[PDB]
């Protein structure tokens, strides 16, 4: 019986209080939506890597557990047992019963004891680094679907191996896995939600952005799908075993005075072949194999047991001082063993004539006491000269695994990867192969001599297309540079969880030049790009599902080209369009000492040795801060005179109320300016802070925002002066003294500029004025109800705030030190090591500040380019009429109006758009009296029978007289000259 | 043809990837 | 010139490369690749 775990099993990872924060933690967690074995009421289940155990009951029938490996009396086991008023925890060699519920027979050799004191009771049991950790939670309740974090209960220093466990009596058992979880802490203080990063692609995206809400778009994720790897060692087939068989089975050994010395070298010395026949000094027997030496000097001889002690470093007996003097310090392995049944001659073995003074004889019998009996000794002296080592142990080797992420060691070259055979052809002597990066990519197997091509496992992160967590939780996954037959092999979609394998196949699979897209249905309809996938493919949320499609460039439109047809506009539109340009960015100041060495004086005195780094940073940021005011001045302080509009606001029916200053408000901002001011949200604004949220955090870390020199009111005054100058004097105030001119007359000048006669404006004055008024009203309306029209200015603000928050968060990095707190380093370590740690921290934080400043300089160069463009627009669109195509709006530019926006400028471009075109026949020239006539300022058009001359941008046909054409040549050259009459007046 | 537009695989095996432009050469044409 | 090559980086792969020991030591930086990856992503979006 199995059930769904949902999101149960989260526990507090550490003992630190946190509030209103998202914290990532890599630990052992019960994965979300896991399979829990449900037992109703007591089998022995495995422990694996920790267990989650829930109990829904009302009677307290489940009140304990046993943990262990064999659960017999030959191994230590742990027993937790709740009773009427206490919990008893014991670690002993229990002999547990067949069905414990009296739970054990024997309790010998205890090690540890500890006594302390519909409902759902949840526990988490972990066994790490010798400590049994227990977390718990109790609620009053399938298993519920709420979120409830388990609090730590106890860490017990049990120090045993646990593989299986049993319950002492519904109850549910789940298994912890190594996972990263993103935890959300509340403000009143609590873990209230979590994300399982390995659950599925959306969870991977959430853990990559460290947020619980994702906006619409495509995100590159980091790999949170962790796979296990096994180890394989491959060394050369050993061969060439050292001649140790001759020193441990030779028939007759030497005599201690005439002791032998062999020079075993250039071979493999299996010392493990002993233990079947061992005091080692300056070395341990277990490391002998993985060590190497120049030449092991194997001396051999025979003595009596009483003298074996003399063969050792530091002894000074008779043998140690008169026969074989072994140094007080040396490395080697004295291997002695009784060989009485190999060296006891009857009547006396006078073959081991030992020195005492000159030299007497041992003379063993086969009846001597244990005492003085034949004892063979092999002193295996070792060497470590600088000359190359040539004596080494066997160097065992594992089997070879293929097509699995593995930790390999080929003859001393170590690395992680997947081995997949190869086609590469090494030269016979070549052992490894390297790629462009100068990193190993192929290895020849030392034993089989075949060549294996090493490839990475886990091609990394994927791209996740989301419509936004607010809208839906459906996502698509793009695997970059992969075809949709290798996706399951690429992501290893057999070791992945379910709800991840759903994104490896499923017939919702589409191939693109960017890779394989799974989870979206490719439609053949083409729309505008919503989420860009690449190579022409975009994605959108249909409504209901995610659809992929080829991007549409726009509506096709064939133009009716002809050798004699001309389309001329008969009407026009006055269009008002916006253009938002950033001008300045937040001015920032950093207290270098406060950021790097916060509240630590030793850190400050050390920081005094890193040169002028802080001075250079301060100089760079001051340059940026001054450049921001220079940008604002160059954009808005063009006019030196503060012009004012007349008290009467009649301008030929043109209504500027929406752009002109409004006295019914303290700021004197215009209505559109007020709307813009309330559409961009500032973070700090640089104004007085009175001692007593994120701004406070930044300020405490030494990061401040300085106010701009010009206030919003002064920028609004500059804008109002520009507006008054242009309304009352046209473009004259930009070139010299402001020359008054009535607004309809100025508008006639601007119509002349774009090449339409003045009458067109004087005869359509009311229509033009109403079109302009309606366009301005539409500008206001599509601003009061527009989602993000000021997205560029808000982007400037958000970028600055995000950089500052990144700086604050980078203070939690240790950069390889013991802690990120300087005070702890100084309070725990002495100067000799504190210097290393503090140098690490100071260098890391200096690098973080330098990175911040470099990014600020680059962004300031971008903002300065934008401010220069804004100043050029102000000069050429507001202070004049521009002939440059698309510089001051789409269409023939008439005029422009500036409006101050919090960190930038908005230009309202008024342009003239021809409309309601009509086809006409046209000719290059008109033949008359044998003379060719060309239009002075116009084009010849025909209504079908009659010929007129018209201005090009507005249909105003005129009789073709001699005062609107000019004569040049005869009618025998111009290709298309038409025959008609010129009315010579 | 005039601009010369295993190495890419070797890099991609080191975390570095070359993303395709959103607009294809045919769309730009 | 109008656009440059769009590139993407995965720190864990470039810095560590399948090594879990290095991957777990690289989490004590954390925001440095968030920042580097965000910079490169901004560049790629700018190319388009
Ligand atoms: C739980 O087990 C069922 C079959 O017993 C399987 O289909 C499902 O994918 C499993 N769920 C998880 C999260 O392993
Ligand atoms: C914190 O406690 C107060 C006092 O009871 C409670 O009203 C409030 O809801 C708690 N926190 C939040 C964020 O609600
Ligand atoms: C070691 O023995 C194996 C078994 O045949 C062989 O394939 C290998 O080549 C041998 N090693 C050497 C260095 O010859
Ligand atoms: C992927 O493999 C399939 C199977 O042959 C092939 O048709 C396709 O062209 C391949 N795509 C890529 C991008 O290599
Ligand atoms: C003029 O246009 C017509 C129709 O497009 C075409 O047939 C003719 O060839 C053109 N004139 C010349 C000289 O080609
Ligand atoms: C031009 O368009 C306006 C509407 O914007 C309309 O009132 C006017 O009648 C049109 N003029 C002509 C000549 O059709
Ligand atoms: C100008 O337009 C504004 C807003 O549409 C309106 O409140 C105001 O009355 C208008 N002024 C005149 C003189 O029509
Ligand atoms: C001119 O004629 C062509 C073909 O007859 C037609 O498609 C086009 O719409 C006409 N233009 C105007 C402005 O009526
Ligand atoms: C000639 O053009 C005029 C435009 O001024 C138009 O009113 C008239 O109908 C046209 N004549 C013919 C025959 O189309
Ligand atoms: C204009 O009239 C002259 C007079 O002879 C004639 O030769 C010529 O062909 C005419 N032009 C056209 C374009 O038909």
């Amino acid at each position: 019986a199995y059930t769904n775990s949902f999101t149960r099993g989260v526990y507090y990872p550490d003992k630190v209080f946190r509030s209103s924060v998202l914290h990532s933690t890599q630990d052992l967690f019960l994965p979300f939506f896991s399979n829990v074995t449900w037992f109703h009421v007591n089998p022995v289940l495995p422990f694996n890597d920790g267990v989650y155990f829930a109990s829904i009951e009302k009677s307290n029938i489940i009140r304990g557990w046993i943990f262990g490996t064999t659960l017999d009396s030959k191994t230590q086991s742990l027993l937790i047992v709740n009773n009427a008023t206490n919990v008893v925890i014991k670690v002993c060699e229990f002999q547990f019963c067949n069905d414990p519920f009296r739970v054990y027979s024997s309790a010998n050799n205890c090690t540890f004891e500890y006594v302390s004191q519909k409902n759902l009771r949840e526990f988490v049991f972990k066994n790490i680094d010798g400590y049994f950790k227990i977390y718990s939670k109790h609620t009053p309740i399938d298993l519920p679907q709420g979120f409830s974090a388990l609090e730590p209960l106890v860490d017990l220093p049990i120090g045993i191996n646990i593989t299986r466990f049993q319950t002492l009596l519904a109850y549910y058992v789940g298994y912890l896995q190594p996972r990263t979880f993103l935890l959300k802490y509340n403000e009143n203080g609590t873990i209230t939600d979590a994300v399982d990063c390995a659950l599925d692609p959306l969870s991977e995206t959430k853990c990559t952005l460290k947020s619980f809400t994702v906006e619409k778009g495509i995100y590159q994720t980091s790999n949170f799908r962790v796979q296990p790897t096994e180890s394989i060692v491959r060394f050369p087939n050993i061969t060439n075993l050292c001649p140790f068989d001759e020193v441990f089975n030779a028939t007759r050994f030497a005599s201690v005075y005439a002791w032998n010395r062999k020079r075993i070298s250039n071979c493999v010395a299996d010392y493990s072949v002993l233990y079947n026949l061992f005091k080692c000094y300056g070395v341990s027997p277990t490391k002998l194999n993985d060590l190497c030496f120049t030449n092991v000097y194997a001396d051999s001889f025979v003595i009596r047991g009483d003298e074996v002690r003399q063969i050792a470093p530091g002894q000074t007996g008779n043998i140690a001082d008169y026969n074989y003097k072994l140094p007080d310090d040396f490395t080697g392995c004295v291997i002695a063993w009784n060989s009485n049944k190999l060296d006891s001659k009857v009547s006396g073995n006078y073959n081991y004539l030992y020195r005492l003074f000159p030299l007497r004889s041992y003379s063993f019998r086969p009846t001597y006491g244990v005492g003085h009996q034949p004892y063979r000794v092999v002193v295996l002296s070792f060497e470590l000269l600088h000359a190359p080592a040539t004596v080494c142990g066997p160097k065992k080797s594992t089997n070879l695994v293929k097509n699995k992420c593995v930790n390999f060691n080929f003859n001393g070259l170590k690395g992680t990867g997947v081995l997949t055979e190869s086609n590469k052809k090494f030269l016979p002597f070549q052992q490894f192969g390297r790629d462009i990066a100068d990193t190993t990519d192929a290895v020849r197997d030392p034993q089989t001599l075949e060549i294996l091509d090493i490839t990475p496992c886990s091609f990394g992160g994927v791209s996740v297309i989301t419509p936004g967590t607010n809208t839906s939780n459906q996502v698509a996954v793009l695997y970059q540079g992969v075809n949709c037959t290798e996706v399951p092999v690429a992501i290893h979609a057999d070791q992945l969880t379910p709800t991840w394998r759903v994104y490896s196949t499923g017939s919702n699979v589409f191939q693109t030049r960017a890779g394989c897209l799974i989870g979206a249905e490719y439609v053949n309809n083409s729309y505008e790009c919503d989420i860009p996938i690449g190579a022409g493919i975009c994605a959108s949320y249909q409504t209901q599902s995610i659809i992929a499609y080829t991007m549409s460039l726009g509506a096709e439109n064939s133009v009716a080209y002809s050798n004699n047809s001309i389309a001329i506009p008969t009407n026009f539109t006055i269009s008002v369009t916006t253009e938002i340009l950033p001008v300045s960015m937040t001015k920032t100041s950093v207290d270098c000492t406060m950021y790097i060495c916060g509240d630590s004086t030793e850190c400050s005195n050390l920081l005094l040795q890193y040169g002028s780094f802080c001075t250079q940073l301060k100089r760079a940021l001051t340059g940026i801060a001054v450049e921001q005011d220079k940008n604002t001045q160059e954009v808005f302080a063009q006019v030196k005179q503060i012009y004012k509009t007349p008290p009467i606001k009649y301008f030929g029916g043109f209504n500027f109320s929406q752009i002109l200053p409004d006295p019914s408000k303290p700021s004197k901002r215009s209505p559109i300016e007020d709307l813009l001011f309330n559409k961009v949200t500032l973070a700090d604004a640089g104004f007085i802070k009175q001692y007593g949220d994120l701004i406070c955090a930044q300020k405490f870390k030494g990061l401040t925002v300085l106010p701009p020199l010009l206030t919003d009111e002064m920028i609004a005054q500059y804008t109002s002066a520009l507006l008054a100058g242009t309304i009352t004097s046209g473009w004259t105030f930009g070139a010299g003294p402001a020359l008054q001119i009535p607004f309809p007359m100025q508008m006639a000048y601007r119509f002349n500029g774009i090449g339409v006669t003045q009458n067109v404006l004087y005869e359509n004055q009311k229509l033009i004025a109403n079109q302009f008024n309606s366009a301005i009203g539409k500008i206001q309306d599509s601003l009061s109800s527009t989602p993000s029209a000021l997205g560029k200015l808000q982007d400037v603000v958000n970028h600055n705030a995000q950089a500052l928050n990144t700086l604050v968060k980078q203070l939690s990095s240790k950069f390889g030190a013991i802690s990120s707190v300087l005070n702890d380093i100084f309070s725990r370590l002495d100067p000799p090591e504190a210097e290393v740690q503090i140098d690490r921290l100071i260098t890391g934080r200096l690098q973080s500040l330098q990175t911040y400043v470099t990014q600020q300089l680059i962004r300031a160069a971008e903002i300065r380019a934008s401010a220069n463009l804004a100043a050029t627009k102000m000069s050429e669109c507001v202070l004049g009429q521009s002939k440059r195509v698309d510089f001051c709006g789409k269409g023939y530019h008439l005029m422009s109006f500036p409006q101050s926006a919090p960190h930038g400028v908005v230009f309202l471009h008024v342009t003239y758009v021809p409309a309601q075109e009509k086809n006409f026949t046209t000719a290059p020239a008109i033949c008359h009296d044998g003379k060719a006539h060309f239009p002075r300022e116009g084009v010849f058009v025909s209504n079908g029978t009659h010929w007129f001359v018209t201005q090009r941008n507005f249909y105003e046909p005129q009789i073709i007289t001699t005062d609107n054409t000019f004569v040049s040549g005869n009618c025998d050259v111009v290709i298309g000259i038409v025959n008609n009459t010129v009315y010579d007046p």
